[PDB]
């Protein structure tokens, strides 16, 4: 049981002599202000860095950090830059660790240069006591384990003041943002359940659904593949049409508008909440610019350029990153294209005879998700290498550029198959008179029969649930925390949340119960992150932060892109605009009767291109003469046959007009939601006004 | 010649006794810190308010206001909140007037309550000396008259430090913004002249222009009016087609993109320039919130609601303002509709026989501009009355709400005829088989023959030049400034500049030399505003300001609306998308030959509706059987005649797709221009860093 002390570093004790000299030179600089104690356990030494009482005001004044006062107006104690009070244990462990880390970073041979050189293996603070220990005494770690880091306390609120008090305000800000996201997902999940129940309660009487599942019509569709498969009855796929209505009803369009407004309201609710937490924790912006130490490779680079005496190199690095992003996009496209074929071969190998084209698609999206998880680490390493060779000036810019590059790579390799299936999947394929052949021998495949909106939503389901699947399916203190996993950072924990937010905002024009899945994921992910921070990972160094930072701009950009993505999803891949066009232009009775016969276009089977027709035309029991495809083209009994008709141009014009109306009106409503809701709450403003006039009154006398 | 003194107020000296008692009560409160001297000239007294030396540090410390320091690092003197230096005339006239006005506003019976009550006619400062006076001694007013307020010094730069030193920093900020606007209009004007010369150098060989001005084709167009006029040859209007190419060439589309980027660049340049001027003048944000005195009607309202013991009343006021704005819109539409008819009757009264339909349109837009100038004051008074009955809490919110209401009313009544001619002018009229009749007897008019883009640009020309036309076509001091016109405010001077900016950004997709007209207007308007501020108007009270305020948000909103307005102008009223559609879909040779025959649609003259055909079908010398209109409809020799064909839907789909592409790409490029250009300049940041570390170093010792 070590005494009350602070951040400790780990040495390498058995060139080696130069490393030992560098390991001993800095403690000689630490003699004046840091106490030390060495320890041997079996073969490797370690050192301790307890700091003394008079040096806490020495560093707490040069770096301005807040301190609670004595007076309590309205039973709420005020704060000040420094207050001197006896029984000096009021400096909690996070403040002491921050002061010691600032001492380590300021004193040169910074501690990061010695850690990257290799003379120091690690430098971590120690957790206060132990969690779930026998006969422990009022531990903050134990309190956070029993009240916050438990699966049986998931419904209760989280002690955000306690997690700020223990793991600092960056981890506190992350958990407050995650709690705000989880709390805002509840009304979206409720409305999503309502919309899904509306879809389930209407699909029985949905007129296209009954027209497409009806027998005695005997409509024979076009083969949709090469000479391997053949003509298929449309009714044989209309069970997909029963699943199709649950995702493209007008309630889903209202749901898209509601989630645009919900993303806006969440953005300014978090904008107010971060100012509320800034009022609660620290409003001092005295941490001024150009105070962090520069990078040692940056120092070497500037020494080199002053000896040999930039923007061009940084522009070249950004260009290389741009072709890297384009390569990632085309790589994701080709990975999805080969993964669906690999799943098709795997399912056709033992002749399972599913005859549903859903289990094979689930296998395809599962192996695609596996490959995406495999290349996520590759893209992270590529982004880190690209950012390190640019050698930014400070650590903050280094972290922000690494964050930007990693987020763009995660965005492209996590949304490339979904953007491929949603938009560029079965539109560029031509008429059955003549198809388009990529590499002059392979046809570009059409999507799922009866509508690949079902394919899009099951890919969304599997990819969103895969993140849940991969997570759900005599000794002294210093060696115990040495056995613990080191703390990496909040950046990969923000990455998955931002990707989930992209799923929630970008693709609920096709999946109304995505907020429900996101809420069910976040409910257990809050407790998993709590258990990981309390039990497994080492104590974070509690770096000071004011707001979230770059991820707020990332959320704003995702929300702005979600408007145009949702508009394009509703217009093009949702098959809702053609229903409106048939209802208001071609109905002739005011009802949606004959919509399926209007959408389908005839094709004479004598006009295939060089044996593309199937080898078995008698599989249906009759010799079919005309198949029906879906492209809005002229019938074969016309003067200009297999040509684009007026209906295609009318439907396309209506789709583009709806994109214009949706995008403009939804951006205007989001701007109105931004304008109405103030950034600063009125109560926080009157409280900070009262606090500043009360401190002026107190310091007047 | 009065001595060195400050702001003086004007009394009413011959109930009257109560007014006299209120006029004498407040000078008794002025005895302690203000000196006074009374003066009679013929019948009315006046008072003087020279302030004493010890009161200047008393008020200059409670309200933190700038004071130059003695030391000059890099030949630039620093700034501190207060410095004590002998020869106390370093406090210039604007600071003394501001201190005296703050004294007047703080001391109760505020000075605005006594001025609105009626006991005080005016309260104005005196100009330092006189301009252009004989044997004057280094006057700032004289220096600004010969160096800034003159028409012979228009090419030189303006002394922005001197105008800040004399009329304060609000007038300085207005003149700096006007100078930045004039300087940024120069490259836009150069590119506009280049684009206009490109249009002039191509119109000779423009294939639609030669096809439309060619003889021997003998195309007879539809009557385009009621039974009054008759069929007209298209060539008889193709001189308008020679003017039409100068405004809808592809250089104009590139010009629209260039002005979107130019508006973004101007916004970021002014954003940097206002921070530069903030560094030069004052960076202190110590003027905290809730320090201004509340309104007396607001005090009466809160006293009433506390005695009798809001959001509903404010919402009702905003609703009344919304129906007021809608009424202004429909009023502007009907004013244009009756003004064109009034001009037509006025021109047809003496039988001028112009036969050009341009002089009558110029008369229509001139009288429309006259009516708009007439109702601008009406809308300003309506906005002031609507804002005053809402009784806002402070003066700043009162001015901002009055500004918002006045700007919306100015926007609607200044852009309603232009938005009417651009978009809703000749599109809702039907085919010549059957027209639409408003009020069941009057046809909705078609616009000018050969293209009403010419009508739109001549209306833009006249409305933009009308603001230039209405502007170009033994005694002591206190009585001299009493004879001068009182200072109203910078709000009406900002209104015309914002309307000019709306003209520059919203409508250069149809008028490429609008920045040239704006530059030629601003060149003389800077000098007229300078002469008005120096010679005619009284001295402003020099209220402190940091940025412009609401007008920056207004400029941002105008620039954001300009993207979609320009996209709709290029797609719908520019006739550029149909040229692209004919070139890439119907050309059959790759050239623009037969475009006029493709756009025009035939109509049999046997199919007019109830005598709508003209009374004189033999005016052209032949009995015409088929006229040609412009609606993309099926020919009469068709199974479905006079019906919308495939070409209309294709052209409409291309127009909407171009609106989508233009809006999305142009907003992305504007966001990229905002993102690349930093808000704070790097040199200003390094200088404020150097200044703060040097003041820390000085105050350390
Ligand atoms: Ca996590
Ligand atoms: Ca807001
Ligand atoms: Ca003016
Ligand atoms: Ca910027």
């Amino acid at each position: 049981m070590d005494y009350h002390e602070d951040d400790k570093r780990f040495r390498r004790e058995e060139l080696c002599r130069e490393a030992e000299f560098l390991k001993l030179k800095m403690p000689t600089k630490k003699v004046y202000h840091i106490s030390e104690t060495r320890g041997l356990l079996k073969t490797i030494n370690s050192v301790l860095q307890k700091i003394t009482d008079p040096i806490q005001p020495k560093v707490a004044e040069h770096r301005p950090q807040t301190t609670k006062r004595l007076s309590y107006p309205f039973s709420r104690e005020k704060q000040h830059l420094f207050d001197l009070t006896d029984r000096d244990s009021f400096f909690d462990s996070k403040t002491r660790s921050t002061i010691v880390y600032e001492i380590l970073k300021r004193t040169t041979c910074g501690i990061t240069s010695l850690l990257a050189n290799g003379v120091y293996s690690a430098a971590y603070p120690l957790h206060d006591g132990d969690y779930e220990g026998d006969n422990v005494e009022f531990n903050d770690r134990k309190l956070l384990y029993e009240e916050w880091a438990s699966y049986g306390v998931f419904y209760k609120y989280q002690p955000i003041d306690l997690v700020r008090k223990y793991f600092g305000e960056k981890v506190g800000l992350y958990f407050a943002w995650l709690g705000a996201y989880t709390q805002m997902l509840i009304p979206a999940s409720i409305v999503g359940v309502i919309v899904f129940l509306y879809g389930c309660a209407t699909v029985d009487e949905n007129i296209p659904s009954m027209e497409m599942c009806d027998q005695r019509y005997n409509i024979t569709m076009c083969p949709l593949c090469d000479k391997t498969c053949s003509y298929w009855k449309m009714s044989s796929a209309c069970a997909t049409a029963r699943a199709s209505h649950l995702f493209d009803n007008p309630a889903t369009v209202f749901f898209s508008v509601f989630m645009a407004l919900w993303a806006a309201t969440f953005m300014e609710h978090w904008k107010r909440k971060q100012m509320r937490l800034n009022y609660r924790w620290d409003l001092t912006g005295f941490e001024e610019e150009e105070e962090a130490v520069k990078d040692h490779p940056r120092a070497e680079y500037e020494a080199r350029v002053l000896e040999k005496s930039p923007a061009y190199f940084t522009n070249l690095v950004s260009i290389i990153f741009m072709i890297a992003v384009t390569f990632a996009i085309v790589l994701g496209v080709i990975i999805y294209r080969i993964s669906t074929a690999a799943a098709l071969a795997m399912n056709s190998s033992p002749s399972v005879r599913s005859n549903i084209r859903v289990t094979v698609t689930a296998t395809a999206v599962i192996i695609n998700l596996v490959v995406i998880i495999l290349l996520d680490e590759v893209y992270g390493c590529i982004a880190r290498w690209l950012t390190k060779i640019e050698v930014p000036k400070t650590e903050k810019s280094f972290e922000e550029r690494l964050t930007f590059k990693a987020f763009l790579l995660k965005f492209v390799n996590s949304y490339t198959p979904i953007f491929y299936v949603a938009f560029f999947k079965g539109r560029f394929v031509g008429r059955p008179g003549d198809y388009v052949y990529i590499f002059r021998s392979f046809r570009m495949e059409e999507c799922a029969p009866g509508g690949c909106l079902m394919e899009l939503c099951i890919q969304l389901s599997i990819i969103m649930l895969g993140k849940q699947v991969i997570q759900n399916n005599r000794k002294q203190r210093y060696e115990v925390d040495f056995n613990l996993e080191p703390f990496a950072g909040l950046t990969p924990e923000y990455m998955e949340m931002i990707i989930q937010f992209g799923f929630v905002t970008l693709f609920v024009a096709s999946f109304p119960l995505a907020p429900l899945f996101a809420l069910l994921n976040n409910i257990v992910e809050i407790r998993l992150d709590a258990k990981k921070f309390v039990t497994e990972l080492r104590r974070p160094v509690a770096i000071r932060a004011k707001d979230i930072g770059i991820w707020y701009n990332i959320l704003r950009g995702v929300g702005k892109l979600a408007v145009i993505i949702n508009a394009f999803v509703i217009s093009f891949t949702s098959d809702f605009i053609p229903r409106l066009v048939y209802l208001y232009m071609y109905s002739q009775n005011g009802t949606m009767h004959g919509f399926v016969n209007h959408t389908l276009s005839s094709f004479n089977v004598s006009d295939f291109q060089n044996g593309t027709a199937p080898n078995d035309p008698l599989d249906l029991g009759y010799e079919v003469q005309i198949c029906r495809y879906k492209d809005y083209r002229e019938p074969p009994w016309s003067e200009h046959k297999y040509d684009i008709s007026k209906d295609f141009w009318a439907v396309l014009a209506a789709r583009l007009a709806f994109v214009i109306v949706f995008q403009n009106l939804v951006m205007f409503m989001s701007d109105f939601v931004d304008w109405v809701i103030p950034d600063i709450p009125k109560d926080i403003s009157q409280q900070i006004h009262k606090e500043k006039v009360l401190m002026v009154e107190l310091f007047m006398r």
